[PDB]
């Protein structure tokens, strides 16, 4: 039903109203209690990046990118695991790489539960600027593959 209308992801469905949510397909008294809770427990974390010396960067000098995970929702309980046997805490992976060369620049695990900070350093080669992409991938939920493209040097 969703493919025949033009909605595929959860963000394209969570942006509707309560009547619109129940007006797309069938609904039940228990689905609303669990569906609403799953959406509240999903990671609603925004991105925030900072680069130091974007123009004053040369070849050889190490560069760092600071990433702040601005979470706009409170964390109440672990991730939803209807099929997973163990209750595990959600994790994060702040990974930066090359979208074309397919080279992983850096990656660091993160567990905040709130607005935290993560710093990652790397070394850039010569021959001017390099176009890097910063991605945030979790290990427990989809729909949060936030990719930001930028360049340094």
């Amino acid at each position: 039903r969703c493919t025949d209308k033009g909605v595929e992801s959860v963000f394209d469905i969570m942006e509707m109203e309560d009547e619109e949510r129940n007006a797309l397909l069938q609904l039940t008294d228990s689905q609303i209690a669990d569906v609403a809770r799953f959406c509240n427990r999903y990671p609603n974390i925004e991105l925030s990046y900072e680069v130091v010396d974007k123009d004053s960067i040369r070849s050889g000098g190490p560069v760092v990118v600071l990433v702040q995970l601005e979470r706009e929702e409170e964390v109440t309980g672990p991730v939803i695991a209807p099929l997973f046997p163990q209750k595990r805490e959600e994790g994060w992976w702040v990974v930066i790489g090359d979208a074309k060369s397919n080279s992983l620049i850096s990656i660091k695990r993160l567990t905040l539960q709130q607005k935290a900070k993560v710093k990652l350093d790397f070394v850039a080669p010569a021959t001017g600027a390099h176009n890097y992409t910063l991605y945030f991938m979790s290990d427990a939920y989809m729909g949060c593959d936030q990719e930001y493209k930028f360049s340094v040097d």
